[PDB]
């Protein structure tokens, strides 16, 4: 099955998921000089006051912090979006070294990690229906740089020991995702895809310009997770990012001057 190694990583995915070579794949490099400010874009509305976290799961590729998405509790709207998109989960992609890990890049710069807050368009009723639609998902992407600690990330770092291996999960109620946001909601936006198989082309990407700072100890802790299951030889969960893909016939728009 697919993964991030030499033998089953991003260069191989197209054999089981041919859309890997499609017209709207993610991530991409954000060329800041080529992205045009779009004065018709709206501010983003991130409404997380009522977010209900439930569980954190090591799925063998990343860890997912999952939310109750059976009602409009934590939603994203505005920005480039029509309609209301419900938060279902967030996860990260990160590197074995602080110089690499993000999936999007900015003028070819890689950050140490990238947070993806995944939301689905409520007009489609559930997540599995939404991923069959070109406007089914909205993913808010936030870069992590290593510097000062991010206090709102520490409860996630604290629990990773309990979900070290593939298929482990733990209670993760009462987590406020507002503590993972940077100060500014200035963003770039473009149409793309999931960045892991099945690589579906359903995503409006909204990538914040301002990274959050995390400490070197926080990201070290991410790197102690395992891809493998319990009882299997240890494979550190690191470098679970897909490199930038061809932009093709797409424009990246900026919300800011
Ligand atoms: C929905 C989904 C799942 C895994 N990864 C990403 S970027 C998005
Ligand atoms: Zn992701």
């Amino acid at each position: 099955h697919w993964g991030y190694g030499k033998h089953n990583g991003p260069e191989h995915w197209h054999k089981d998921f041919p859309i890997a070579k499609g017209e709207r794949q993610s991530p991409v490099d954000i060329d800041t000089h080529t992205a045009k400010y779009d004065p018709s874009l709206k501010p983003l509305s991130v409404s997380y006051d009522q977010a209900t976290s439930l569980r954190i799961l090591n799925n063998g590729h990343a860890f997912n912090v999952e939310f109750d998405d059976s009602q409009d509790k934590a939603v994203l709207k505005g920005g480039p979006l029509d309609g209301t998109y419900r938060l279902i989960q967030f996860h990260f992609h990160w590197g074995s070294l602080d110089g690499q890990g993000s999936e999007h890049t900015v003028d070819k710069k890689k950050y140490a990690a990238e947070l993806h807050l995944v939301h689905w368009n409520t007009k489609y009723g559930d997540f599995g229906k939404a991923v069959q639609q070109p406007d089914g998902l909205a993913v808010l992407g936030i870069f992590l740089k290593v510097g000062s600690a991010k206090p709102g990330l520490q409860k996630v770092v604290d629990v990773l020991d309990s979900i070290k291996t593939k298929g482990k999960s733990a209670d993760f109620t009462n987590f406020d995702p507002r503590g993972l946001l940077p100060e500014s909601l200035d963003y770039w936006t473009y149409p793309g895809s999931l960045t892991t198989p099945p690589l579906l082309e359903c995503v409006t990407w909204i990538v914040l310009k301002e990274p959050i700072s995390v400490s070197s100890e926080q990201v070290l802790k991410f790197r102690k997770l395992n891809f493998n299951g319990e009882g299997e030889p240890e494979e550190l969960m690191v470098d679970n990012w897909r490199p930038a893909q061809p932009l093709k016939n797409r424009q990246i728009k900026a919300s800011f001057k």
